[PDB]
């Protein structure tokens, strides 16, 4: 089982930065939609759904730093979850050698930030833990953490 970010090199476990461009200017009540399907893809290293990989996102996945006061929802594989995750998500099966974009979007609504900076350029905005286990033997379980990082400042000048 392997993943990559923005078509980069293979990732088999561990923590990886994922850089995203965000709507730079927003108003009170407006959300930010972070489509991570456009950035992270994973595949099965045998193909043919031999030793299918089973992946889900993990309880405890959360906003980072100042964003923990913000409201969040996480879309994963046809289901919406409150964010931060207080449970694990449903399981996605991965068996093809051709990468599958992760069916993952983060919806963010800033709270208590009106009149200033909402998100800083270069700041980790969320840490999303992903769990993999396959089918044969031990399943060789692996942990991934996706550190979502904003490429740019976001401001909410009004309110
Ligand atoms: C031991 C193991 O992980 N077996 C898993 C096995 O892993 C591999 C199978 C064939 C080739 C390789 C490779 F190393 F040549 F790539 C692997 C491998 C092995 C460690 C890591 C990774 N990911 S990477 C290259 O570090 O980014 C891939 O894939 C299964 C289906 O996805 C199952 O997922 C199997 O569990």
């Amino acid at each position: 089982f392997s993943c990559n970010v923005d078509g980069g090199s293979s990732i088999g476990a561990g923590t990886t930065s994922v850089y995203v461009n965000l709507d730079p200017v927003i108003q009170p009540g407006q959300n930010l939609v972070v489509d991570l399907s456009q950035h992270i893809s994973c595949w099965n290293d045998y193909g043919g759904w031999y030793d299918t990989d089973h992946i889900n996102l993990v309880q405890g996945s959360a906003f980072a730093g100042s964003l923990q006061s913000y409201k969040g929802s996480l879309y994963w594989n046809n289901v919406t979850y409150p964010f931060p995750l207080t449970t694990n998500t449903n399981v996605l099966d991965i068996g093809d050698k051709t990468p599958m974009p992760l069916p993952l979007k983060l919806y963010i609504t800033p709270v208590g930030a009106a009149g200033g900076v909402v998100i800083k350029a270069g700041e980790v905005i969320a840490r999303i833990h992903m769990y993999k286990i396959a089918t044969l033997g031990s399943g060789n379980p692996r942990n991934f953490t996706w550190n979502i990082i904003s490429n740019n400042s976001v401001v909410m000048p009004t309110g």
